[PDB]
């Protein structure tokens, strides 16, 4: 009896978390009453130091609003269990004739360039990008809803037939970018060191509004150029910053939705595929204790595997022991059982 | 006792190869003595339906160049045993100032989009790519170097631009090259500059020039497209565009496949591409601990490799980076990367 337990869990001390008031020791400093009990996480690691984590934050909505968080962290084995702070529930879109859904898209691409990376690199953390435009007309912060205010990229318009302006990539072995547009002018970005480039031309689509649609390129280190034909031009002001190659380990990522009251997503479920994603999830609401929001049962037990060491992590669970269980791990990563007769 | 075991192999009857004259059934028929001997490939295997080899030929080759050979299969776990017919022996290099080293390049980059793909398509085949370009000068072929005469991609020179179309297939491998360095023009020097855009994305794919580290031949990248209605943009003299694609069709869950090293007999020089290309957790790589000594031939039917294929005579239970375990139950080493049903090193 060595069952696949819906844990996220690591095989050694090699580990680490990312996420967000769920999972946010320091959060406690902030409230009233003060005491843990709006965290999914564990107490007892706190003192860990393998957990960064921010109370109302997400890696997506740090890397493109200025209510940021530089979330860092260093392992073998990531695991993720934020994303529930860019959600349909804030009704993101630039104007009032946006779309929510563009946003959605975005997020979904996003998560899956993050995971498929940290599945080959053991560090994470941001970098401030260094642009530098001639035609200084500032930004505008084109793009607003609420208090979530867009950063990047940063909008320049014309001052002082056709606008430039230059980035450089620098300190990580690889970058998350953003390059955007709004569904006639183009956007390109080009390395100047390898000459290769990378674009997009406006179009039409049927279902949606008007707002802003992002790819998610992984770039190698170099000097770039941003490109445009018409009067915008959108350039990085932040990256991922990837380091330290490792040999292939498949990511563990938790749902991050709101109680069934808010109106959650799917997209980090979409984004968390095999070989190189494990997505966990409870059978149930999330209902939490110290809120509606915050401190539930069903994703606290997940969060607690993570006060162990586990054998084996597949696509069904993990298996704490190597030797023998009765069903096939799918996808495993660690020592695994057989579930053979012997 | 169930060691890993250095073969290409099966979990079910639901695989397919690709390869070439070492696993070409026919071949005997264009050959004398006619004698099986010159396959690495077991003979029982040639009705089995599930071969797609071809002599003298490679997937790379026939993707770019005029000899070209329609590789067509299907199935769950894909084992590839070619690339020696495009590798430095051959020496190709398009114009007198060319590089065989870019080729390799260009080798490397390919195979990877191929065996990344089929690790998550069931199908394979080729496609060729119409294109539309309504100037009066024709798709002539400049580059070339013994029976090797380049096709893909097209070759065209009177802002230039051609219309392209993928139809047929989930998704594409198309090549999207241009020549290094900067080429020259009454005294003022100009980038080498193509560009594909989907139009229906609008989505925009482009390469420029740069100064590297003499030997100026054509650099070659790979890209995995949709299907749609392309543009091919010169912003040069001369304009490129895609003849040949890899066809993909066919979505599957997550199988890695099984490369075969494929080199000549020592006298000749081989390369190691595909062995860059073949990574985890989408490939396994398998070579032979000695040198190529066929019998046939000095370059066709060797043990080590036909050691290897034999492995495809049965059904195996595991697959991983150290080799194929047979059977499902024990061993005395833990599987790295496994897939399929693999065994327990615990002590029980
Ligand atoms: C070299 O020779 C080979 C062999 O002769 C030639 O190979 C053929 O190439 C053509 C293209 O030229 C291909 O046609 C396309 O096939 C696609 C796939 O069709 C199959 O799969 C479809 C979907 O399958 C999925 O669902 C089913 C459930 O129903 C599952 O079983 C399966 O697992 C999948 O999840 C099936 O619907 C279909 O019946 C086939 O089984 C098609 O997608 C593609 O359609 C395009 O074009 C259509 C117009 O006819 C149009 O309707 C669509 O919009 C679409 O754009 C098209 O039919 C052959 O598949 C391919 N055959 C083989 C054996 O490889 C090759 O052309 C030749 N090359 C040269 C250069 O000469
Ligand atoms: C992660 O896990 C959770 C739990 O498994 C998944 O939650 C489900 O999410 C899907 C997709 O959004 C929902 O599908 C909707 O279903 C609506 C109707 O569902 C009724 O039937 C269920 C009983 O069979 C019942 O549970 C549900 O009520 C639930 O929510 C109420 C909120 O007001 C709450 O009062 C109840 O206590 C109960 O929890 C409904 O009566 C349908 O109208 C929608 O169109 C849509 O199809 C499921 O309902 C969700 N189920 C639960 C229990 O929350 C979640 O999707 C998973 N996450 C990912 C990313 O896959
Ligand atoms: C598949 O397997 C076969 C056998 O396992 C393997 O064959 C080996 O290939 C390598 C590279 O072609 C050969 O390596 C050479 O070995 C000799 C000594 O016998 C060395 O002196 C050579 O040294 C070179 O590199 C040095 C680096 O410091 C240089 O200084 C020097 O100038 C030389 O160029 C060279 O490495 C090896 O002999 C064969 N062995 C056999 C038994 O054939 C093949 O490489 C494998 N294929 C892949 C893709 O891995
Ligand atoms: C070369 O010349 C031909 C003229 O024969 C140009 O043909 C044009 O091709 C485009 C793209 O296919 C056609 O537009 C398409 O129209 C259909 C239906 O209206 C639509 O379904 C597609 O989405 C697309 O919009 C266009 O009609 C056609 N023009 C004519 C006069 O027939 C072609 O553009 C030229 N190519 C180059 C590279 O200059
Ligand atoms: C899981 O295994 C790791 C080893 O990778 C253990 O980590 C060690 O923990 C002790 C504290 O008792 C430290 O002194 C070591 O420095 C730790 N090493 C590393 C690399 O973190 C960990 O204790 C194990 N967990 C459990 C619950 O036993
Ligand atoms: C990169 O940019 C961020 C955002 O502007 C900088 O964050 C601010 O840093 C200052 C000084 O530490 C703080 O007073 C602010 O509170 C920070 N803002 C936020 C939203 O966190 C950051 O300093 C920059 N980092 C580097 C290395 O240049
Ligand atoms: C986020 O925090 C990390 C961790 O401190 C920062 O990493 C430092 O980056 C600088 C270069 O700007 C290096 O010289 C340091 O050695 C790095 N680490 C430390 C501990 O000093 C990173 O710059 C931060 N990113 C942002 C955008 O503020
Ligand atoms: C931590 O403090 C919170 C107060 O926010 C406590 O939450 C209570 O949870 C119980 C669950 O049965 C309810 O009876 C209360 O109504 C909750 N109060 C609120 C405001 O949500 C929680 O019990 C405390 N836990 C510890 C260990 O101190
Ligand atoms: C794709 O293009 C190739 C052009 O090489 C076609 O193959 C040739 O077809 C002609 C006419 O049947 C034959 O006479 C030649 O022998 C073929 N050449 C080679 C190298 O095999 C092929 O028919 C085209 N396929 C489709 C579906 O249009
Ligand atoms: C598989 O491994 C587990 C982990 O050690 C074994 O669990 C032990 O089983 C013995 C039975 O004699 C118990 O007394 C111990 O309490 C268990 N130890 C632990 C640490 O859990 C299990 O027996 C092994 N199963 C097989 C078939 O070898
Ligand atoms: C979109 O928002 C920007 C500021 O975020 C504003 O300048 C602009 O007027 C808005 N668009 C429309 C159509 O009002
Ligand atoms: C802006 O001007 C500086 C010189 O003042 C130059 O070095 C830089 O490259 C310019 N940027 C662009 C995009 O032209
Ligand atoms: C792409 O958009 C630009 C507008 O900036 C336009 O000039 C161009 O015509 C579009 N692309 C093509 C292939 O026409
Ligand atoms: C995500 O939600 C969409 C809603 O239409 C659904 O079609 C899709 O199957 C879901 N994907 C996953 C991975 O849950
Ligand atoms: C595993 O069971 C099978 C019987 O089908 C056979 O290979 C052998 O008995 C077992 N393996 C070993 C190494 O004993
Ligand atoms: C084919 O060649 C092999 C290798 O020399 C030889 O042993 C065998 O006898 C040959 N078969 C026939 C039918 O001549
Ligand atoms: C490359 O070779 C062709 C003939 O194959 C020759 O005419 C041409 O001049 C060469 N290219 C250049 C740039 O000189
Ligand atoms: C690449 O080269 C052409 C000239 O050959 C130049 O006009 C074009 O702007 C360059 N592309 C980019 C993206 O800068
Ligand atoms: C291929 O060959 C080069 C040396 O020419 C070597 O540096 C590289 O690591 C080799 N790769 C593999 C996978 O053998
Ligand atoms: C492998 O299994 C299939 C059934 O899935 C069977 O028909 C086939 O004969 C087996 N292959 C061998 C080589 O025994």
């Amino acid at each position: 009896y060595n069952p696949p337990t819906n844990v996220v869990s690591h095989v050694n001390g090699d580990w680490f978390l990312f996420g967000d008031s769920r999972s946010d020791c320091n959060h406690i400093g902030n409230i009233n009453p003060h005491n843990y009990s709006y965290m999914d996480l564990n107490p007892a690691l706190c003192d860990s130091g393998k957990i960064s984590s921010k109370a109302g934050n997400s890696i997506f909505r740090s890397f493109h609003f200025t209510d940021f968080y530089n979330y860092t962290g260093e392992g073998q084995q990531i695991i993720f269990y934020e994303g529930v702070n860019f959600t349909p529930y804030h009704a993101f879109k630039c104007n009032r004739s946006g779309s929510n859904d563009i946003w959605m898209q975005n997020k979904g691409l996003f998560y899956t360039q993050v995971y498929k990376n940290m599945a080959v690199y053991r560090s994470l953390t941001f970098v401030n990008v260094s642009y530098v435009y001639n035609g200084s007309a500032q930004a505008t912060a084109f793009c607003k809803s609420g208090s979530l205010v867009l950063n990047n990229p940063a909008y320049i318009a014309p001052q002082a037939t056709k606008v430039e302006a230059d980035f450089y990539l620098s300190g990580c072995d690889e970058y998350i970018v953003p390059l955007c547009i709004f569904n006639d002018h183009s956007q390109y970005y080009f390395n100047k060191d390898t000459g290769v480039i990378y674009g997009l031309n406006s179009t039409e689509t049927i279902t949606t509004g008007f707002d802003l649609n992002c790819h998610y390129l992984v770039l190698p280190s170099g000097n770039y150029l941003a490109i445009s034909n018409e009067l915008l031009l959108t350039v990085p002001t932040k990256a991922i910053c990837f380091n330290k190659r490792k040999d292939f380990t498949p990511v563990q990522v938790v749902d991050s939705r709101w109680n069934n009251a808010r109106q959650s997503d799917n997209m980090t479920a979409v984004a968390c595929q095999p070989p190189y994603c494990y997505f966990r999830n409870s059978t149930t609401n999330y209902v939490g204790v110290y809120d509606i929001n915050h401190g539930d049962a069903g994703f606290t037990s997940i969060l607690s595997g993570l006060l162990y060491n586990s054998s084996c992590f597949s696509q069904q669970g993990v298996f704490r022991y190597d030797n023998i269980s009765s069903v096939w791990p799918l996808y495993p990563y660690g020592r695994c059982p057989t579930a053979a007769d012997i």
